[PDB]
């Protein structure tokens, strides 16, 4: 009954709070693998680590599924201001950037408040120059500031090249004022000349601004080494807690296994790997079996455009109708404060009620318009219900995509609360009688 | 009278709180010069900046005095763990390190809790190996943690070479857990083979520890580029507020103009330059003249061993008897909470009383055993009284000697409180009738 399962969920939360497992999994990943950019030598290391780890935890099935991934290698990154006042910058290439010319790159910059301002510039206005997008990212619990500025990183190099720019630097898409350059994916556009593209630290962007405010033009030097290889194979890594009376139905709880390459991928998304794996292990430890199968999916190549998520959706196309609900942890280790849903209108109040078991952990009732996390975000359009278990990310963009994304950034008590809430979610959902389909129109 | 001068001191503090001058001076230095390692091209840039700045503020005399300085240039710094689990490290050369061999340097490490533990190792025990000193620096308002661990940086390369080491890495002498490597001076010893010497970030030292805790040996790669040139000339930069009835007597308020090269030297010691310069300017702005001359000294090459301070003490030897008191701001921008003295026994209670004017700014009475700041610390032995105006440095070693020592680390309200307290100090001391000599035995 709902009552019996509420009490199991209460006990799962107790276990999460008394067990070092969640922390131990992320310590293991960050120490024994470290950064694991898709397509790098560390990609296979992370996959092999995850397979061994899941086997060692005793899951009923542990297997992997191939995902095609591109190969990009980061080389040197050096930048400085040449004039008016010569100074060093702390820079990093945007993910996928081409290298700077062998002859080298030195140019006058032109500052834009935002990507939109750059897109509005006159054609030819950046000939021989480097674009500088200065947009600052606001700090928000829900990360909505990142949502407003991230496109500068994703699309700035295209917009700048369209105006004649020979390069782009951006203010890091970060909420810190640390001397850390934030990387992340960017995309060139077929038809537009690819140009070198880098992020500079927030203090460096402040410095450039201080010089511009003196009615001086700023000239920089930028050097980026990088290399592109042909595509290869990574893997979605999967573990299951075997179901019982409804074993053909799947509750999917996910994270991504890949990361950027300059930190150790601790909060993005080693924390999420640990949260969903530990939650599933606590469930595996129960004397009771869930009705549904619980499937942990550790997705490949999320950083490169949800490639593993998209691959999974297609590979499991015939199985999606039997996916009861899907959710993903990929907003660091901050505690969960709300669960939002994407279920049938007639399921919404029932699932809110089911998850009131998490109220004492600080988790509020939510809406019925959830997108789901990145790797499951394509699944509602295919009919699959999802939940967004909302994490407090107020500090997340201080470290996201920097060399500072390290184990010591994880608050163990907060990590444990996520393990507790996912364990409750996966248990309650794997035993729920609520009909979650059909999803109402978006 | 003491009463009239108490009220001027109160008004000076008002000015400091209502004026952006202190902040503006450090903004100017960090933007228009940036990092200014002694002996680098930026050394002359900083001197020329300071001369122009002091002239622009209208000081009665502005001049400079030569200081011999060594020339060391930092090149590349790359390090990684090769085994058991290959990963990147964030490293920086210790100031003055020789370069690593052209053939390259890869070696097994041996961990030591502290410099003392390394010094206790058996001769030959580090043959072919790299020493790793792991001592963590405790956070303290007075910086006493730095005092306990700093010698690992200063003297570790010598102690490691004595035991056969081919190199040394240290846990950065820092209180942060940021991915920032802290540099700073080290000294080789004539007679002992010079070896490459670097600091790694605190998270990287944690990582190495996590591998060692797995009963694995750790092997690293270390690459350091550096170059030593012959000595050259830097300068102590001096400004004066002209005295009146006691113009032959000097109240010296100082800071150092030089910095390490990877940040912008904002808190070490751009803040101190701004504090003492702004304090003197507020005094210069008064309609009243001080009795004594107030001398702002912006010392050269403090980071390389107090070279400008030592030079000043010798150059001004015949003038020291007329130095009434000396003090230096070189503990960032945190507010002052206490003034300690080094005056005659019979002057102690009188100077405490004189400075009770700063109580409302949060400044407590202090002792009579002050060392004085670094550049004036040699002066008591020459008979010159000093004060230590104690700053709250709880956060100072998060940024000291890192690339993160940037303008945005300065709390403007705290910087203003220092300007207020130095203005009071310099005014009260430049008009005091207390006999400060002779100093009692140390
Ligand atoms: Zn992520
Ligand atoms: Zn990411
Ligand atoms: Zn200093
Ligand atoms: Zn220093």
């Amino acid at each position: 009954s709902d009552d019996i399962n509420q009490k199991v969920a209460e006990q799962l939360a107790q276990k999460a709070q008394s067990s070092s497992l969640g922390y131990d999994i992320v310590e293991s990943l960050t120490v024994e693998v470290g950064p694991r950019l898709a397509g790098s030598e560390q990609d296979k290391v992370a996959v092999d680590w995850a397979i061994a780890k899941l086997q060692s935890l005793g899951f009923d099935r542990v297997y992997k599924e191939p995902v095609t991934v591109p190969v990009w290698r980061r080389g040197i990154a050096k930048a400085s201001i040449l004039s008016p006042f010569p100074q060093p910058l702390v820079v990093t290439a945007l993910g996928g950037s081409i290298a700077t010319p062998a002859q080298g790159l030195s140019a006058t910059i032109v500052r834009f408040d935002t990507l939109q301002d750059l897109q509005n510039a006159e054609a030819g206005s950046l000939n021989d120059k480097i674009a500088f997008i200065d947009a600052k990212t606001e700090r928000h619990r829900d990360g909505k500031g990142y949502g407003q500025t991230a496109s500068g990183r994703s699309r700035g190099a295209v917009a700048a090249a369209e105006k004649g720019a020979v390069g782009i630097i951006i203010r890091s898409i970060g909420t810190d004022h640390d001397r850390m350059a934030h990387t992340g994916m960017m995309r060139y556009e077929e038809g537009v000349t690819a140009i070198p593209a880098a992020a500079i630290s927030n203090p460096d962007a402040d410095l450039i601004n201080a010089m511009l405010k003196r009615d001086k033009e700023v000239v920089i030097s930028l050097e980026l080494g990088s290399e592109r290889r042909g595509e290869t194979t990574s893997y979605n890594v999967i573990a299951e807690v075997k179901g019982s009376t409804k074993a053909d139905e799947i509750v999917l709880i996910g994270a991504h296994l890949d990361s950027w390459d300059e930190g150790t991928g601790a909060i993005d998304d080693g924390a999420g790997v640990a949260i969903v794996t530990a939650a599933a292990k606590h469930i595996l430890d129960l004397p009771q079996k869930p009705e549904r199968t619980i499937r942990v999916v550790l997705y490949a190549a999320e950083e490169l455009g949800l490639l593993g998520g998209k691959t999974y959706a297609k590979e499991h196309e015939a199985e999606l109708e039997k996916h009861y609900i899907a959710a993903e942890s990929d907003f660091g280790a901050g505690p969960i404060y709300q669960i939002d849903w994407r279920v049938a209108d007639t399921a919404h109040s029932p699932v809110i009620n089911a998850m009131k078991v998490a109220e004492p952990l600080g988790v509020a009732a939510g809406n019925n318009k959830a997108s789901g996390g990145p790797d499951v975000s394509m699944l509602p359009a295919l009919g699959v219900p999802v939940a967004s278990l909302r994490q407090d990310g107020s500090d997340y963009f201080d470290y996201h995509h920097t060399p500072n994304d390290t184990l010591d950034k994880i608050n163990p008590e907060a990590l444990a609360q996520n393990v507790a809430v996912y364990a409750q979610f996966a248990w309650v959902m794997a035993n729920s009688k609520v009909e979650l389909r059909p999803l109402p129109p978006k």
